[PDB]
């Protein structure tokens, strides 16, 4: 009968959809209440588990993106704990994931801002550095230790191709590959190519990611011109 | 001696833009009262956000 007479599960449900939206980016929704962002804080401080990662997100609150402290063995702790109250197989969500989410909350805070809200801040301060490098000294060094670096296999290389012929099995695939809506389905995987883009780098990231990705869509009419003369 | 402790707080950041740390209550204040004491101006209203 006290206030914390709550429901728990839905503030689970919507402390976990925060998180695996704006950290593992995951797809598509309609994530636009902030309302719920305070559930899901109280869902937090309903523990003093969790509200050991608080002690850090607090930080936010002073707004300076200054890039933390790391305490090791805490640390570790924290990256535990993460990992747990988060329930994930264990898709190796590490220290940059928690940094990205850290900066998330630096973001949202930010705005005393109440009116509908057009900006993706796709932009990360805490990359490790002093300012953004261009990308043509990667092109460098990258590439020479590459050259340095030696191959791995052998193809025999020789002349092979694979086919198979079962036209019945490859029908009995294709009818169990009916019902699917791939139309929709794979936009979300684009997406996610897209958003491994720019996860690439935490690293003097790439600030035109925009236009030539843009362009690279472009190349479909492109491709109609093609078909066009 | 006396200073120390605020003297190593400012020594912290050597290194660029990391997050000095959160003070008690009792540090935050005997940090003001030696920073009046070196610095004995009470002229002016001494002040947290001077050390930022």
């Amino acid at each position: 009968p006290s206030e914390e007479l709550i429901n728990m599960r839905r503030y689970r449900n919507a402390a976990r959809k925060l998180i695996h939206h704006y950290s593992l980016n995951s797809t598509s929704s309609t994530e636009y209440k902030i309302s719920d962002v305070v559930m899901t804080m109280i869902f937090l401080l309903r523990s003093e588990k969790y509200h050991s990662l608080f002690k850090l997100l607090e930080t936010t609150f002073d707004d300076y993106t200054c890039r933390p402290q790391m305490t090791q063995v805490q640390t570790d702790t924290l990256l535990d704990a993460v990992r747990s109250l988060l329930e994930m197989p264990s898709t190796t969500i590490d220290l940059t994931t928690v940094d990205i989410m850290r900066s998330s909350f630096a973001r949202c805070f930010n705005s005393p801002i109440m009116r509908y809200a057009k900006i993706v801040l796709l932009q990360n301060v805490a990359l490790q550095r002093d300012k953004r490098t261009t990308l043509e000294e990667l092109l460098i060094e990258r590439g020479e230790k590459i050259q340095m670096l030696q191959p791995q296999q052998y193809i025999n290389s020789g002349t092979e191709i694979p086919f198979c012929d079962d036209a019945e099995f490859l029908n009995r695939l294709l009818k169990h590959i009916d019902p699917y809506p791939l139309s929709r389905m794979y936009y979300n995987a684009a997406n996610t190519m897209f958003y491994t883009t720019m996860e690439n780098y935490a690293v003097s990231n790439c600030k035109f990611n925009i236009e030539d990705y843009n362009n690279i869509f472009k190349v479909m009419e492109n491709i109609r011109k093609h078909s066009n003369k």
